[PDB]
């Protein structure tokens, strides 16, 4: 526990995007509403409202769904993705995000997200704070 936020980054436009089928329909919700009392209890500040409603989609349509994510919120600051249930696509989305459309994205694997592990989501927030912009350390 020795990990911490030097400094806090404020995200005022997120969203989150699922590409999973197998996981419950209310997970996303959870798990982001879980991550973000874990961000924020490190220092990160959050709006509590995604820039714009949650996405589920079929691992078919990454493209489709990312772009129209990137169009209808050109200000997001971050975009929580849940990875489709099979691996393989990872490359796919972080080049999509990161290289083609510009969106800082942060990946979780779907069966982990299941687990709604509170060290998974202490890693988490401390990557999602260092993309945001804020810095991290050991103490």
């Amino acid at each position: 526990s020795d990990k911490k936020m030097v400094n806090g980054a404020k995200v005022t436009s997120w969203t989150c995007v699922s590409f999973s089928t197998r996981i419950d329909r209310g997970l996303p919700q959870e798990f982001c509403k879980q991550l973000i009392g874990m961000c924020v209890s490190k220092g990160m500040e959050f709006k509590p409202q995604p820039a714009i409603p949650f996405i589920s989609c079929p691992p078919e349509h990454i493209e489709e769904a990312l772009l129209d994510i990137h169009k209808r919120a050109p200000g997001l600051q971050l975009l929580i993705v849940i990875l489709p249930d099979v691996t393989g696509s990872y490359g796919k989305i972080k080049r999509i995000c990161e290289t083609e459309l510009g969106i800082v994205s942060q990946c979780c694997q779907p069966r982990q997200v299941n687990k709604l592990n509170k060290q998974y989501m202490e890693n988490v927030a401390l990557k999602i704070n260092v993309k945001t912009g804020g810095r991290n350390t050991v103490l």
